[PDB]
């Protein structure tokens, strides 16, 4: 398959109701509150369609016709994956009030805040195993030509087995040419993932720690790069470097960078350096 622009649809809404299964809202009972969202609030509870867990994303009273295009437009792009490194939608509640989208509950929550709260507790066979199913749910987006933008650990969830899955359908996050000719493409989002497998070996530590903006682009330019982080075997540092090659051409592709990761965890002995 491949990726269709909601916004390319004459009326935004047919998109919706395409890659979005619509949810009676008795099937749906918010249990808690978990954080809050551009739209709304984002919460937790079950989905009764054998009950499940799932998360519950809501629109706040009193939106605007664009307010609820764009909280929706998130459903209509993760209704078009189908992935298991990439948040799985449910479906939404669009003829009750109030709107509300609904997607596979992620226990352990946000990438960058769970690694943070468990700093160092992770074997380095696992961590790559969360590198590994973040670069499989990115080859397959890039695949569906679908460039992601925002490839970051805060936009990775976590479930209760450590599956590692891309979500949210940043300067020192974004490649150099996407900040400059506003270029997004895969081999941008190569880049991101590079930084990414920087906060997951540091364990949700800031790219660039202190650094302003215009430092860290400054550096970039000036041909720096982030060292590997404590413990970070040598292989994984030089497979960052390959993503923040200056040249987006240079920089691997998803599908290279899943066999390298898996070429990792098959020789275990590589990540001995």
């Amino acid at each position: 398959k491949i990726f269709i622009d909601p916004f390319t649809f004459e009326d935004p809404n047919e998109a919706v109701r395409e890659f979005a299964k619509e949810i009676d809202i008795s099937c749906v009972k918010i249990e808690q509150v978990i954080g809050a969202g551009e739209f709304g609030e984002v919460c937790s509870g079950h989905l009764k369609l054998r009950e499940i867990f799932v998360a519950i994303k809501t629109l706040k009273s009193g939106y605007t016709e664009k307010q609820r295009r764009d909280f929706l437009s998130e459903a209509s792009i993760m209704g078009q994956f189908d992935h298991p490194n990439v948040i799985h939608l449910e479906g939404v509640v669009t003829k009750s009030t109030p709107v509300m989208i609904i997607t596979e509950f992620m226990e352990n929550g946000s990438l960058d805040s769970f690694l943070r709260q468990n700093d160092g507790q992770f074997t380095v066979i696992q961590l790559v195993g969360m590198l590994r199913g973040i670069a499989a749910g990115m080859k397959y987006l890039a695949d569906m030509n679908y460039v992601h933008r925002d490839l970051a650990a805060r936009n990775i969830l976590v479930n209760s087995n450590l599956v590692c899955k891309v979500s949210d359908f940043p300067i020192r996050w974004t490649a150099p040419e996407a900040i400059q000719y506003r270029k997004f493409t895969s081999a941008s989002d190569v880049w991101s993932y590079g930084i990414v497998m920087w906060e997951v070996m540091s364990y949700g530590e800031r790219p660039y720690w202190d650094m302003t903006n215009q430092d860290v682009i400054n550096a970039i330019e000036q041909d720096y790069r982030l060292p590997p982080p404590m413990d970070c075997p040598s292989a994984l540092h030089q497979l960052m470097l390959d993503c923040w090659q200056k040249d987006r051409n240079h920089r691997p592709k998803f599908g290279q960078i899943v066999n390298t990761l898996d070429k990792m965890i098959r020789n275990p002995n590589s990540l001995k350096a």
